[PDB]
């Protein structure tokens, strides 16, 4: 039908760790937007509370505008800037990987964002190549890459006083597999540097085509996060890194090792890419594999 007063509902294009995603169109400008849909119930992770954290992001780099967010129904809405395809799908459309190219200069602008993020005191704790999305695809920002579903993002910090709450290692366990971090895996709690950890699976995603841990029998669901982290875990970085730029090793080495409450040196990990793009002797110009087709 047609919600959001003026928000009409289009086709689904696809949901998320959270629920369905259709591609509206408010009826007031002619200007395509994204529709979250959410029911009331048990779940409660609200649009609500990643509207309020697309509300505090609003205004940082690569962040999509929210529009909206009501209660129509059995039914709870949220709406977002329209964007391009997920970078989990221009891999599979790019050939099941990316160039060393592409990848460094995806790698800065995502870690990018997660940075905003983080200095908004908020670890992302869902990071995936398919909550990275790019530009529409013949716009302003075509060739940008947001951030997108916020729904496990979670305070590490007083956003006020910045003092870092607590640690354990015992809650829980609810995520994506393939690229937690290995403290994710032993329970440990998520801290600003799980978060550049899993990003750097990602990055080795891109480049391998996949990780090492993919795909593992003899477990079922709730078992199969161990052998996934335990190969992560007998898995050495040299071997994982292996025939690609060293500042890729450089950069995992750093991540798997920071402390629970080790201030990233973002400007360390982003001249890394840099550094990767400078023996290329390419530059930092949109010519992702993914302009082509
Ligand atoms: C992983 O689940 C999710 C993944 C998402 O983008 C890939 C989004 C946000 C999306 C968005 O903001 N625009 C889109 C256009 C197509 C598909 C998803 C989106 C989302 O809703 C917040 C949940």
């Amino acid at each position: 039908n047609v919600v959001g007063v003026h928000y009409k509902v289009g086709r689904r294009i696809g949901e998320g760790s959270f629920g369905v995603i259709f591609e509206g169109t408010n009826l007031l400008n002619n200007q395509q937007v994204a529709i979250k849909f959410e029911p009331r119930r048990s779940d409660a992770p609200q649009l609500r509370d990643e509207y309020r954290t697309y509300k505090l992001l609003a205004g940082c780099t690569g962040i999509p505008n929210v529009y909206y967010f009501g209660q129509e129904g059995l039914h709870n809405v949220l709406v977002i800037d329209l964007l391009g395809p997920s970078l989990e799908d221009l891999l599979d459309l790019c050939g099941r990987k990316f160039s060393v190219k592409t990848v460094a200069m995806a790698a800065k602008q995502m870690l990018a964002r997660v940075q905003s993020i983080h200095e908004k005191s908020l670890v992302y704790r869902d990071i995936k190549p398919d909550n990275f999305l790019i530009g529409r695809p013949n716009s302003k920002n075509a060739n940008m890459i947001y951030v997108v579903d916020f729904g496990m993002v979670k305070f590490y910090r007083d956003p006020v006083t910045k003092q870092h709450i607590p640690y354990r290692e015992k809650k829980n366990l609810s995520g994506t597999a393939r690229y937690m971090s290995i403290n994710t895996h032993l329970g440990r709690e998520q801290s600003r540097r799980d978060d550049l950890e899993a990003l750097g699976h990602v990055f080795m995603y891109f480049l391998r085509g996949s990780l090492p841990w993919q795909g593992l029998k003899a477990a079922t669901n709730k078992q199969k996060y161990e052998r996934i982290g335990e190969k992560k875990q007998s898995t050495p970085l040299r071997e994982l890194c292996a025939g690609f730029p060293e500042e890729f090793y450089k950069y995992m080495h750093y991540a798997r090792n920071l402390a629970f409450d080790a201030t990233p040196d973002y400007d360390y990990l982003q001249g890394l890419f840099s550094k990767v793009l400078e023996r290329l002797n390419t530059t930092e110009d949109e010519n992702f594999d993914w302009n082509l087709l």
